[PDB]
């Protein structure tokens, strides 16, 4: 079959999407660590907007705490809680 | 609460993930066109593997056809069918 355009557009439109997010990218100051897993799944805004003058951005957010394996040379592996930001609501906004 | 490590790793482990994929990326030979929506959601392999000599790749795939709006600046627009690859099964394999 074929997905009809209106259906394709609505499902591709700006909304919260579970996304794999690199841990080190979120915690840029932890330069001595390697994390396992290296990326975790987090709800993040993504998708289209009606006119190019707009971008998909969060209008509501919250945090989630996860146990992450933190590995630094000579310190063996540690399992530690790390907090990550999630997007609960998304809307199209003018590119500032 | 806190998501326990075993669950964190399991949810982060190589598997098919609904991913927003840039159409022009899947069809880089379609220069003249602006697609709308510019990206669509497709199931794509993503996630961690146990050791770094491995990468998450598809081991079963399929196709999905969607009606996409094709725009040629100052030339009008057409709604047309476009085929996209989908990943149905993923596995961690050597980075040959």
């Amino acid at each position: 079959m074929v997905v009809k355009f209106m259906d394709v557009y609505q499902r591709s439109y700006c909304h919260p999407i579970e996304t794999l997010v690199d841990i080190f990218q979120e915690y840029p100051d932890e330069i001595e660590y390697i994390f396992k897993p290296s990326a975790v799944p987090l709800m993040r805004c993504g998708g289209a907007c009606n006119d190019e003058g707009l971008e998909c951005v969060p209008t509501e957010e919250s945090n989630i705490t996860m146990q992450i394996m933190r590995i630094k040379p000579h310190q063996g592996q540690h399992i530690g809680e790390m907090s990550f930001l999630q997007h609960n609501k998304c809307e199209c906004r003018p590119k500032k």
